[PDB]
C-alpha cells in the first residue's frame, strides 16, 4: 500500500531541512514522532504567524503527518525515555548542530549499541571533514556556499538568492534519498547506518551544471551560450564591457538557459503592471525554422548568420529583443498557446497566486487542501512523486505535545507512571 | 556495502533530469545500462563540447557509472530487445516527451505484462492529468511554471531563473526518492509500480515557503519580512514607494531571507572587479546582541525599537546599508571570520572557481576527480549523502555504444546474431 508503512521515525528536527524530510517520509506512510522542546517546541510554530498563538503556516506546511511530544533532553529521565524510543525506531533524523546530539550523550556508537538496526540521518551545514565542519547554517548562507548565489542573477548585479529552498527543503529531499538508501542496504545486512547530508553539498549537486561551465571556461575561455558571449551586450554598473576575455569564474547570466537550450525571459502585455507577465522563450537549435515562421522571418531560415547556434552567438540577445516585440499585445497564456502551435518550448511565469488556486495542481494532488478543524484548512504542497498504486493521505500538523500521553502509553508505561513525568516536567 | 548493488536499471533518459537520477543510482551501486540513439546517442554528447569529437562535459558529468548501448527503437528487432531487457530490469527510467514511450508500444500496461516486478519511473514537464500534460519542457520553463521565477530576483526587475538546476537535477533527485520508495513497496507487494515526477511539481516542492507566503498575504495583506514592507524603501518604475497595497501575489524580494531569518547580500573589498566578493549577513533574533557587539553598537541592545523583529521591520534595510560599510575593506573570508567569532550566521559567496578547486570538498568526496583515460580527467560532483559504511566509486562516462556487444551477450545472444543486429542497423 504505502512505501513506508511500519517505518517508525524519531524526528528531532526543526525549521525546514529536517522537517521537510520527515514530512515527506510521513506522506509515504511512515510513522513520524516529532520530539519537541517542552513549552517552546519547533521554533517554526511562532514564526511569522498569520494569527496570534496559532501555529504559523511555516510550521503546518512542514509538519503534517506527524505526532508531537514534549521532552526535555537535558534531563536524565529525558535521556532514558529516548532509549525506550530509539529501541522502537527504524530511523532517527536531526539537524541541531555539528555535535549537539553528541553532547547530549547519544553518539552514533551508543545508538548502534541500543538498536543495531536503527539508521541515523542528519543534515549539516558542511560535510564532516570540512573546514567549516562547525558552523550553524541557514537557507541563504547555504545557497552562497554552494555556488547558487554566485551564478544566479545579473552580471551587473549582486549574487542573488533563489526563492526556492535550495539549502533547506533541497537538503531535506537529499537526506530522504540517503535514508531510503540506508533502508535498502539494511535489507541486505540487517544493520543500520549513519547517513548525512551537508546543505552546501545538496546545493552543489543542483549546481552541477555550473561546475560543467567552470571547466568549459577554464579549458576554452568562453561560454558561448551566455549573454556575455555576444560582443558589446553586457556591461557592469560603470559601463565597462563584459566579455569572456576577462571572465575566469562562471558569471551570472541573467535569464539564460542554464542546462536547457538557449532561452530568455520575455515581457508580455502588461509587464509594467503585472510583475509576472512574462514567458520563458527557448530557442532550441532543432527549431529555428519554426521560430522563423512564428515571427514572420523567412529570410532568416537560410541565412548562415541566423540558422545555427554558432551563428547566433553574436546576436542572440538582439533576436530575443525582436521576438519579445511580437508579444507586446498578448498575455502570458496567449503567447504560450501561440508558441505551442509551433511546438516551441515556451511557458508563462506562474505567480504564487495563480499556483495556489490552479485547478490542475489540485486535481493531481500537488497543491493539497489540508483539513485542519483546529487552525482552519490551509493549502500545502503534496507529494511530487505520483504512484500507480499509492495515494498520499495528508493530515493536519500536531499541536505542541498533542500526543505526548498517547505516545508514552504506546511505549508501555501507564497512567500513574506518566503523571509523574508531567509533574517532574520531563514531559 | 552499496545500497543498490544488484539493482538493474534500464536507462532511456537523456539530457539532465533523468540522467542525474540514474547516475546517482549508479553512484550507489546500481547496474545502469544507458540505451541511446544510434550514431548520435544522448544529445548531451555533442552539446557545447570543449574539444571536437569528444563527449562534452555536459555528458560526462551526468553519465558516470553507466554502460552504453545503441538501439533503433523504431525497429521491430529493437523492440524485441527492449522487451527482453525489461525482463532483466528492476526499474526502467525514462524522460522522453509526453507519450513518446507509449507510441513505441511500451505503455505501463504492456510493461507490467512483460515483467510484473519492474518499476517504471519517469520525469515529465507536467503531472499526468494537468492541463499542460503534453508539453515539452526544458529547465527554466519548469522554473517558471513552478513559481520559482516569479519569486526570485528583484521587485524592480524581471522574474529570474536560478543558476541551480531547480527543474532538471532537482526533478532527477525527486525521481530517485520515488524509485527507492517503489523498491521499498515491492519488497512487500512483490510487484513494481509506475512512478512519475513532474518538473513543475519538483520545483513547487522547493517553493513550499512561497505558498506559505501567498496564503499569509491573502489572509493578512502583508509580509512583514519582505523589503516592500519597510516604509518606502523599494520603488517601482516611476520614482515612488512600494508596499503591500495592491500586492496580491508573493513578490520578488531581492536578497531577503525567505526560509530563514532576515538578511541581505553585502559587498566586500573588490566587489567592483570580483563579481563574487560578497557575504550574506543574517540578522537573527537570538543573537541580535552579538551583532551589536561586532558592529560595535550597544545603543540597540537597549533600544526596543531595535532589539526585536517587530521593532526593526521598519529600518531593516538601513542597518544592512550600515553594516556593509564595515566590510568595505575586507574580503569575503576576512568578513566571515571577523563575524564567526560571535557565532554569527555569516557566509561568503563561493564562486565556481573556488568550489571547483577547494581542497576540502575534494577530501570529503563532494567534488570528485574522475579518472578518464580516454578523454582526460574532469571534475564532477559526487554523492551529496555520506554513509558510515559505504563510499561510492565514481567511474568514467561510457563511449557511445561502448558496451553494446558486452550487453547483447549478457542477454544470451550469440557471437554471430549480434553481427546481424549491427548489419540490420538496430544496434
Ligand atoms: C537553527 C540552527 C541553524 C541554529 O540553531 P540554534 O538556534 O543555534 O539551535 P541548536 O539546534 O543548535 O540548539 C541549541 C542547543 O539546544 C539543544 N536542544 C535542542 N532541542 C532540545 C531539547 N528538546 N531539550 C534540550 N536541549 C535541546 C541543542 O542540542 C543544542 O545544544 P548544545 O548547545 O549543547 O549544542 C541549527 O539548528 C543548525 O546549525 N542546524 C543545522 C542547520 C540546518 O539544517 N539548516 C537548514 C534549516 S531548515
Ligand atoms: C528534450 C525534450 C524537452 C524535447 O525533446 P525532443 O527533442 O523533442 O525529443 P523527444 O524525447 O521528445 O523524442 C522525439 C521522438 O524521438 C523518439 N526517440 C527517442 N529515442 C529514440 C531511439 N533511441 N530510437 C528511436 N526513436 C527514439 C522519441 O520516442 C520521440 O518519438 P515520438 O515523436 O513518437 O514521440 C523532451 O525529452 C521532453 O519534453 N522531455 C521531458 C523533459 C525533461 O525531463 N526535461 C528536463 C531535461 S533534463
Amino acid at each position: 500500500t504505502k512505501p513506508l508503512d511500519g517505518i517508525n521515525v524519531l524526528d528531532f528536527t526543526h525549521v525546514q531541512a529536517g522537517p521537510a524530510c520527515t514530512q515527506m517520509m510521513g506522506f509515504l506512510g511512515a510513522n513520524v514522532i516529532k520530539i519537541e522542546r517542552r513549552g517552546s517546541g519547533d521554533m517554526t510554530r511562532g514564526w511569522l504567524q498569520d494569527k496570534p498563538n496559532v501555529d504559523s503556516l511555516y510550521f503546518t506546511m512542514f509538519n503534517c503527518n506527524k505526532r508531537s511530544i514534549e521532552l526535555d533532553m537535558k534531563t536524565p529521565e529525558g535521556k532514558e525515555l529516548l532509549e525506550q524510543m530509539i529501541k522502537k525506531a527504524d530511523v532517527m533524523v536531526e539537524n541541531f548542530g555539528p555535535g549537539a546530539l553528541d553532547r547530549m550523550g547519544f553518539t552514533w556508537e551508543y545508538i548502534q549499541e541500543l538498536n543495531p538496526r536503527v539508521i541515523l540521518a542528519s543534515v549539516k551545514g558542511y560535510a564532516e571533514g570540512h573546514a567549516n565542519e562547525h558552523l550553524k547554517v541557514y537557507e541563504n548562507v547555504a545557497q552562497c556556499s554552494g555556488g547558487a548565489a554566485a551564478t544566479t542573477g545579473f552580471w551587473d548585479g549582486p549574487p542573488t538568492v533563489s526563492g526556492a529552498a535550495l539549502g533547506d527543503s533541497n537538503s531535506g529531499m537529499h537526506l530522504m534519498i540517503g535514508i531510503l538508501a540506508a533502508l535498502e542496504m539494511r535489507h541486505k545486512t540487517g544493520r543500520g547506518q549513519k547517513v548525512a547530508v551537508a546543505m552546501q553539498d545538496a546545493v552543489l549537486n543542483l549546481v552541477r551544471i555550473k561546475l560543467r561551465d567552470q571547466q568549459r571556461l577554464e579549458r576554452t575561455g568562453i561560454l558561448a551560450e551566455y549573454p556575455q558571449a555576444q560582443p558589446n551586450f553586457a556591461f557592469d554598473r560603470d559601463g565597462n564591457p563584459l566579455s569572456f576575455d576577462n571572465i575566469t569564474s562562471v558569471p551570472r547570466g541573467g535569464n539564460a538557459g542554464g542546462g536547457g537550450q538557449p532561452g530568455w525571459m520575455l515581457k508580455c502585455k502588461g509587464w509594467e503592471t503585472d510583475a509576472d507577465s512574462y514567458v520563458y522563450f527557448t530557442i532550441a537549435a532543432n527549431m529555428w525554422p519554426q521560430i522563423c515562421d512564428m515571427i514572420d522571418k523567412p529570410e532568416w531560415k537560410d541565412d548562415p548568420a541566423y540558422n545555427t547556434f554558432e551563428g547566433r552567438v553574436d546576436k542572440l540577445m538582439d533576436i530575443f529583443s525582436f521576438i519579445e516585440t511580437k508579444f507586446a499585445d498578448k498575455d502570458k497564456f496567449e503567447v504560450t498557446e501561440w508558441a505551442a502551435q509551433y511546438g516551441i518550448p515556451c511557458g508563462p511565469v506562474m505567480s504564487m497566486k495563480e499556483l495556489a488556486h490552479d485547478p490542475s495542481l489540485q486535481k493531481v494532488g500537488t497543491v493539497v487542501e489540508v483539513v485542519d478543524e483546529i487552525r482552519g484548512n490551509h493549502l500545502t504542497v503534496g507529494a511530487p512523486f505520483k504512484f500507480s498504486g499509492f495515494q498520499p493521505e495528508i493530515t493536519r500538523a500536531p499541536l505542541l505535545g498533542e500526543h505526548t500521553d498517547e505516545v508514552l502509553k504506546e511505549l508501555g508505561l501507564d497512567d500513574a507512571k506518566i503523571k509523574e513525568l508531567h509533574a517532574k516536567q520531563v514531559v
